[PDB]
């Protein structure tokens, strides 16, 4: 095991992750171990490789939902289930096609964090985002 | 299966890697039939896909360590190739990389710098002598 | 998986399927979960994966087989999906095909019309009440 | 098994394959049951998929040799691991890469049969081959 959680985001939502909960994250103390997986890896696109063993090698894998993360980032994982869930901005569970199920059954249980539309519970957002990670 | 060995290297290190373990290798009795990165990887097909069927096409994969590469280059084999489990790879450590320079992302090669398991280039041609028995040494393993 | 059957049909044959077979399996009670060929394949994917992507996110798949079908959509389970050995899959028989009129190409699906597994969709207005008892049987199987 | 063989050739000497082969095989009597990749399959490319299925259902496995053959469908071959070769074009064991080396073997193996470039000997090339095919 190397970093204490793997960071799974669309590159989109790109600034969040690596700006924001970077800062948040691997920039507190002690420190955490990330492994950004759109910043860290070439940007080529891939499957069994990395992803996986990178997962694997981490204590925590995030996935950070949203509708960008639906479109272009979940389409691999559904064709772990440990993992925190982070819902981004509000997506539709209806509006989620009926062939992304996996993602809607680990959606519903509601095993997730959501992020705050209100800049004054986001210091509570992280508190609980590591406490998540630190379990 | 058809080289000896894949060597990844550095635009920065090319002198060396052409002019000096090429030959060394290369010419050497019998010979060496080596993959070369920044100087023969084939078209069309992009970068990665070579560094790949070269890494797959050769029974070795000798990496030219350097702190321009670790800069540049190391993160590809440790991350997008993991399940490649390339940690049988030689490592040669042309100059000297302190080890808390090393992104803390980089575990193995932590563990490659801690446990020093790579041929390292020595700076007294006395000992080169040497340092090519170790590299051939290695690939032919 | 993440879909009840996938229906691999025509687009000759579509009322029959797209209102029907869907009016009595999508509408049943509880209703089926269905992925409808000539409906629901994604546009960003190649057929052949989108395909790829159904018939192994589905409990099962569902031939609707059709004269046309044979001639415009058959080939592709012959020896494209020839790896996933298909041949558990639902085969429907929707109407009349003379074997001697099936391409020799096609070996399995010359096996297909001797067994004759599968669910001949029936003339009689009052028989077919339970043909779909027969498929949601087969799809539920 | 229920193709009498199996024909790999490159889209660039099709031509060649998907007729005077043809018209030399599938149209002889009794015709000869071919399934000809770049014919019959999707234009999609694979591998796991058919091929090794497809061949395993086939009486012989027939690759049509070429420079168009190297430069698109042998690579596929030798970074995978009876076969009648029929070396369509001579192609010098040298311009062969040192990447391609199953292949300079099955090649320096001489087990084809070549393609000849005087008219007469052409009708004899078809006996030869379809021997080897039934055979």
């Amino acid at each position: 095991i190397c970093y204490d959680a793997f960071v799974s985001y669309s590159e989109r939502d790109a600034y969040w992750v690596e700006n924001l909960m970077v800062q948040e994250l691997e920039n507190f103390n002690p420190p955490f171990k990330l492994c950004l997986h759109k910043r860290d890896f070439i940007p080529g696109k891939w499957i069994i490789d990395n992803i996986i063993d990178s997962i694997e090698k981490s204590h925590k894998t995030v996935f950070v939902l949203s509708e960008n993360f639906v479109k272009s980032e979940w389409s691999k994982y559904e064709l772990l289930f440990a993992a925190i869930l982070i819902l981004l901005e509000p997506i539709e569970k209806k509006a989620i096609p009926q062939r992304f199920c996996k993602l809607r059954k680990i959606m519903n249980t509601k095993t997730y964090l959501e992020w705050p539309m209100d800049e004054a519970q986001r210091e509570g957002f992280w508190v609980n985002l590591r406490a998540a990670i630190k379990s």
